């Protein structure tokens, strides 16, 4: 089984790794407290350090709100080459100077930062998307990381939607807050 990285336990980690086990992958979760967090998770599921799970996967999605991404930046050697997914959502249209995900490549100038999945509810992983909107929007300045993340939509029965560049991210983040 191939694995994927999940950082964070919280509700979208735990509906992620859900469907992640059901379409056929094996799960690696990094948590600040991976003691604690194992019991959010089935046996089946590798719950450790953020910086030991790092070394079991080269995609990432990364589970937590942007306003926590700094508590990763001493990660940033490690996560050298690897594919970070940004899922993020903000409360506001426009609300930062840049997209979370920029604001993520910045931060890990070094990683390859894909968005995708923020358009996904928790509820839509467990029970999977409704019939007309099956579509995830995926973007990055990285070609071969974007087709990876679109191969990945594809087996978890998502239909990805290329948007290009990482340019496109600020939009896709303003799509759930639009109507
Ligand atoms: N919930 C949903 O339906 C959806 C959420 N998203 C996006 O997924 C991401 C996670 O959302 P959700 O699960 O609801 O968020 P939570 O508020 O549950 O936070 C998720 C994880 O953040 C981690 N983390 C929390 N604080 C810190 C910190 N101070 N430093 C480092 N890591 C921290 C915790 O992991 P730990 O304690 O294990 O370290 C926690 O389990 C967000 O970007 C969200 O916008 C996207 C679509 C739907």
């Amino acid at each position: 089984k191939v694995t994927v990285g999940v950082i964070g336990s919280g509700d979208f980690a735990k509906s992620l790794t859900i469907r992640l086990i059901r379409c056929g992958y094996h799960v690696v979760i990094g948590s600040r407290n991976p003691k604690s967090a194992s019991e959010s998770f089935p046996h089946v599921v590798d719950v450790t350090h953020h910086e030991d799970a790092l070394t079991k996967t080269n995609i990432i999605f990364v589970a937590i709100h942007r306003e926590h991404y700094t508590s990763l930046s001493d990660l940033r050697h490690l996560l050298v080459g690897k594919i970070l997914i940004d899922v993020s959502n903000n409360m506001r249209i426009n609300q930062y100077p840049e997209s979370n995900a920029e604001y993520l490549a910045s931060l890990f100038p070094d990683s390859l930062i894909v968005k995708g999945f923020n358009v996904v509810s928790a509820w839509a992983l467990q029970l999977g998307p409704k019939d007309a909107s099956r579509q995830v929007y995926i973007c990055s300045n990285n070609i071969q990381a974007r087709q990876q993340v679109i191969e990945l939509a594809r087996q978890l029965n998502f239909i990805p939607i290329d948007l290009g560049s990482l340019s496109s991210a600020r939009e896709i983040e303003n799509l759930p807050l639009r109507l």
